[PDB]
């Protein structure tokens, strides 16, 4: 059974940060913080075939929200609490992944240390929204968001015109993987690097992952920011 | 149980055709024909992470020979006899793949219509040898080999210096997928395009695939060519 969510609004910044990530994702991204919480959020468009290779977070917890479904996510049952141990053939070993064919407005919650990724397997561009919440061990980044917006900003070209995207380069793709550990991500550079099997039978243990409480709080922050409330910041 | 083979020699051409394929493979490639048979052969080096996305052949039967193992192959049980039907989410449906952790000198045989691919999942460059034999429905290509050398030559940059490789480009990667049908290949442009599941339990039906008779014949052709025999041609 799926977990759903009705609305995750976007912080409306004066000059929107639009980034074409080296995973082939069109991001409208921002960071927000409040006294109690810090996070990055992106409303994204995923072209056919787009999406990041399997990766693991150490500084954030992630939410995926798929307003139109279509997106296929991949998720482990196994957790990788040690950033020093890559799940690779020569070391800690590659992991098993389970796929999720997302449904309209499905909300998927993925705590730090789980391996995940996703792809647009369809022939049309699909929307997706991410929230990356700063966890309790994350270092303080300039935007106090746990590091994710700084990551994308550092590795992906900035977009001017959505109808004339930057050409992603080899260096950008390599940097997307190699710069990732400084932002608390172990990011694979090809699909099967960290991967042993992909299975379509979803374990209940993954399906049940949920953190609505933190998400509703961050929505409050976003909506307050959009109302002009000065006790929160988004930029 | 694995099928092994001791030696697949390379046709020694005056000026070797070295191609850096857009799948990140370093090819030393040639075509050979004789009265009875026609084929392309490549001795290749696969950098970490290199290898083609899942694809299906219509003009050739393929052999993979892994002198040092390490290479991980992916192979279906299902066959796709209709080139007009792509195994995609909007159409004929994505297929199940089974992985093979190759062993030194293992020989894997893959008849037309099967879906396959492979990757170097290790942190070192690994050798691999391919033979693509012209089947009975293949159109006549300029080298009478069933189309594969013409394909790689058309879509991949030619190498000058193995220590200073060409930079693969976006257009080359796109062309590797989009030009493929003219060479009798349905080639996916990302790993999960044609793929539903990847499983590590190999069905006996795939393991048993074998065509040593045709391979030994093509080795004869190669060895004759290298002895200067004029009744066969390699170039
Ligand atoms: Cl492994
Ligand atoms: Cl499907
Ligand atoms: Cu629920
Ligand atoms: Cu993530
Ligand atoms: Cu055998
Ligand atoms: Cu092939």
């Amino acid at each position: 059974e799926i977990h759903t969510f009705d609305d995750i609004p976007m912080p409306k910044l004066a000059d929107p940060l639009l980034i074409y990530t080296p995973a082939n994702e069109i991001f409208d991204i921002a960071s927000c913080s409040a006294k109690d919480i810090g996070f990055a959020i992106a409303h994204a468009q995923i072209p056919p075939g787009g999406g990041p290779m399997p990766h693991i977070h150490y500084f954030i917890n992630e939410w995926f929200w798929t307003p139109e479904g279509g997106i296929e996510l991949f998720h482990s049952t196994k957790q990788y609490p040690n950033m020093d141990e890559l799940p690779v053939v020569g070391g800690a070993g590659r992991g098993d992944l389970y796929s999720i064919q997302s449904e309209p407005k499905q909300l998927i919650y993925s705590p730090n240390h789980y391996m995940h990724g996703f792809v647009n397997p369809t022939d049309k561009t699909l929307p997706i929204v991410f929230v990356w919440m700063r966890n309790e061990v994350a270092p303080d980044f300039p935007y106090h968001d746990g590091g994710m917006r700084e990551y994308f900003q550092a590795v992906g070209p900035r977009i001017t015109d959505l109808n004339n995207l930057p050409e992603l380069t080899n260096a950008q793709r390599a940097a997307f993987a190699s710069e990732a550990p400084k932002y608390g991500i172990n990011q694979s550079s090809y699909f099967m690097e960290y991967v042993n099997t992909i299975s379509d039978k979803l374990p209940a243990q993954i399906a049940k992952l949920k953190n609505d409480k933190d998400l509703e709080r961050m929505v409050e922050v976003i909506e307050a920011f959009n109302r002009g409330d000065k006790s929160v910041t988004c930029s």
